[PDB]
C-alpha cells in the first residue's frame, strides 16, 4: 500500500484537538482531528531527542542518536544512512521527499526531492527556495528553484503536483510530506491575521506558578540561575524571551507574560491553521483520486514544544510537552479506526513499523522495533514499558542543559549532567546573535535529578526527588535508567568528563 508520512515542524500535541489539551476548545486542527477520527491516536509517543535534525535522523534511520551520530543540530546524517527511504525502494516503491529536510546532506536515495534550503535548512515562510532534482542540469546544493507564495500553500501544491503529474500510477509510492510551520517566529499567512483576534487562548497556571517544579539543575541553588537557564515567556530569562522579543511593556510584569503568551500562542496557532487548512486540500485530492482507501497516512511533529508551560519555550526539554510527539496513523485496511492507544513508542520505531505495514520485515540493524500488531488489535510481543531520552546540545540556542532520562507510564526521572560533549564548544557563547551584546556561555550547570509522578502530577508541577517518601521510587528509577543506558549502548566511552558525572550520579 501507499505511504504518506506527514510531519510538521514544532507542531506539539497540545495544539492538536484530538489530544484534548486545554487548547482543544479553540478547535485548532479540525482536519487533522477528522483524520484521527478514522485512525489511531497514539497517546504515548515520545521523541528520543527533541530537536529537528536529531529527531528527523532517528525517524529516517530507526536508530538512536548515538548510533546514527546525529546528536544535535550541528551534525549531518550520512547519505548512506537514509535507511527508511532505501528500505521502501527495496520493496519496489517510488520515493519522494517534499518540504523541510534539515538533514544537511542530499536526499540522494529519493527518486524525487524538493526540499527547503535557506536559513540553514529551515526555509522561508514567504517565497521559499527549494533544492530539487527536477533541475537535474545542476547538482546539490546548487539545484535551486524559486517559488511564489506562503510556504504551507507552496509545499502542499508541490506534493499534489507530484501525485498528479510525476507519480507513476502503477507503482506504490512512499512520500514524506514535511511542513515548515508552525516553527518560530510563526510568520503566518496574512489571510489569518484576525483568526483568534477576539478569542482568549486558555492560559495554563504553570505559566505563572513554578513552585515545586525543577531543581538546582534547572534553576540553580536558591534560584540563582532563573535568569540564566531556560528561555521564557516572561522576562525571567535575561537574554531571550517572548515578552522582550515582542516588545511588550504593560508596566505590570504579569500582564507582560500574559500578553506575550497570547501573542506567542495566536501567531503559533495561526500557523497551525494554515497547515490544517492545507491538509483539507491534500485530503480532498486523495479522496477524489481514490488514494484515500489504499494509502496509509501518518501525521506527526518532529518533536513537541513548550507552549509557555512552566514559563518555558521551544523544545529540547525532556518535559512531556516537548518530549511527547503527536502521532496519528490511518490504516485504511485496519479495523482500528477512531481509537486511542497507550503503547509507549518512540520515533525510532517509526521506520520498522511503516516497513511492516507496507508488507515488509523490521530491519535488524535498527534500534526501533515494529508495533504494527497494534493495527491488528494485538499488543506487540515483549514491548518496552519504558523509553529513553537524551538531549545533547548543552546550553546552545535556548540555554537548556544537557540531560538524560527515562519515562514509564507512571514515572519520569531526569538526570541533568549539564555539560557539552565537545570540549571546544565549552566556554563559547550559547547565542550567536548575542555574541556582541553579551550572551551566556556554554558552561557547566549544576548536576541534579528531577522526578515526577505522572499519575498524580501529569503536568509535572512538583519535583519529588528530595521527597523522602519517594526515595524508593527514586532508587528504583535510577536503576532502570542505568540499565536502559547500558542496554542501548549510550555509555559515553567517547566522552570521559560526561561518563564520570553520569556514572557517579547513578551509582
Ligand atoms: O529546527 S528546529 O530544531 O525545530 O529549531 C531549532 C532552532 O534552533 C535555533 O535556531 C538556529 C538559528 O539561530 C541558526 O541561525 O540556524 C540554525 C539552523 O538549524 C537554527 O535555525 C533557535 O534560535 C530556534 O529558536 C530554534 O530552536
Ligand atoms: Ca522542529
Ligand atoms: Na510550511
Amino acid at each position: 500500500m501507499n505511504v504518506i508520512f506527514i510531519m510538521s515542524d514544532d507542531h506539539t500535541s497540545q495544539a492538536i484537538g484530538a489530544y484534548g489539551s486545554h487548547l482543544a476548545k479553540l478547535n485548532p486542527t479540525p482536519n487533522i482531528d477528522e483524520l484521527a477520527s478514522d485512525g489511531v491516536v497514539f497517546d504515548n509517543c515520545f521523541c528520543t531527542n527533541s530537536i529537528s535534525t536529531p529527531s528527523r535522523a532517528c525517524i529516517m534511520t530507526g536508530q538512536y542518536s548515538h548510533h546514527n551520530e546525529v546528536l544535535t543540530l550541528d551534525e549531518k546524517l550520512d547519505v548512506d544512512r537514509q535507511y527508511l527511504v532505501k528500505e521502501f525502494s527495496k520493496m519496489g516503491y517510488q520515493t519522494a521527499m517534499v518540504g523541510k529536510w534539515h538533514l544537511k546532506n542530499e536526499p540522494a536515495n529519493f527518486d524525487y526531492y524538493k526540499v527547503l534550503n535557506g536559513h540553514g535548512g529551515q526555509g522561508e515562510y514567504f517565497n521559499p527556495t527549494f533544492l530539487t532534482n527536477e533541475i537535474s542540469n545542476k547538482e546539490w546544493p546548487k539545484n535551486q528553484v524559486k517559488t511564489n507564495g506562503y510556504s504551507s500553500d507552496v509545499i502542499t501544491n508541490i506534493t499534489i503536483d507530484w501525485l498528479k503529474n510525476r507519480r507513476d500510477k502503477n507503482k506504490p509510492f512512499f512520500l514524506m510530506h514535511h511542513y515548515k510551520a508552525p516553527h518560530d517566529m510563526f510568520e503566518y499567512a496574512p489571510r489569518y491575521k484576525y483568526y483568534l483576534e477576539d478569542t482568549e487562548v486558555p492560559v495554563p497556571e504553570s505559566l505563572y506558578n513554578q513552585d515545586g517544579w525543577g531543581s538546582e539543575a534547572t534553576r540553580g541553588k536558591n534560584d540563582s540561575l532563573r535568569h540564566f537557564i531556560g528561555t521564557s515567556i516572561s522576562r525571567r530569562h535575561e537574554n531571550r524571551s517572548y515578552a522582550e522579543d515582542y516588545k511588550i511593556n504593560t508596566g505590570d510584569p504579569k500582564k507582560d507574560t500574559y500578553e506575550a503568551y497570547q501573542r506567542y500562542l495566536k501567531d503559533y496557532l495561526r500557523c497551525v491553521k494554515g497547515v490544517d487548512d492545507n491538509l483539507k486540500r491534500l485530503f480532498d485530492y486523495l479522496k477524489k483520486e481514490g488514494l484515500w482507501e489504499n494509502t496509509i497516512i501518518v501525521y506527526t511533529g518532529d518533536q513537541g514544544m513548550m507552549l509557555g508551560e512552566h514559563d518555558l519555550q521551544d523544545k529540547r526539554w525532556m518535559y512531556d510537552e516537548s518530549m511527547r510527539m503527536p502521532f496519528i496513523v490511518r490504516d485504511p485496511k485496519s479495523k482500528q479506526r477512531g481509537v486511542h492507544n497507550d503503547l509507549m513508542i518512540n520515533n525510532i520505531d517509526f521506520a520498522p513499523t511503516l516497513i511492516e505495514l507496507a508488507g515488509g520485515k523490521a530491519p535488524k540493524y535498527m534500534d526501533g522495533k515494529s508495533f504494527a500488531d497494534v493495527f491488528e488489535g494485538k499488543t506487540p510481543a515483549n514491548w518496552k514499558d519504558e523509553v529513553y531520552y537524551r538531549y545533547w546540545m548543552h546550553m546552545i540556542h535556548h540555554d537548556i542543559p544537557a540531560h538524560i532520562g527515562i519515562r514509564t507510564k507512571d514515572y519520569k526521572l531526569i538526570l541533568f549532567y549539564g555539560r557539552h560533549y565537545d570540549e571546544k564548544t565549552m566556554g563559547t557563547p550559547s547565542m550567536w546573535w548575542l555574541r556582541d551584546k553579551g550572551s551566556h556561555k556554554v558552561v557547566q550547570t549544576p548536576v541534579a535529578f528531577e522526578l515526577y509522578d505522572l499519575k498524580k502530577d501529569p503536568m509535572e508541577m512538583k519535583n519529588v526527588a528530595n521527597d523522602p517518601e519517594y526515595k524508593d521510587v527514586l532508587k528504583d528509577m535510577k536503576v532502570r535508567l542505568a540499565k536502559l543506558r547500558e542496554k542501548v549502548g549510550d555509555t559515553d566511552e567517547k566522552y570521559p568528563k560526561i561518563k564520570a558525572i553520569i556514572d557517579n550520579a547513578l551509582k
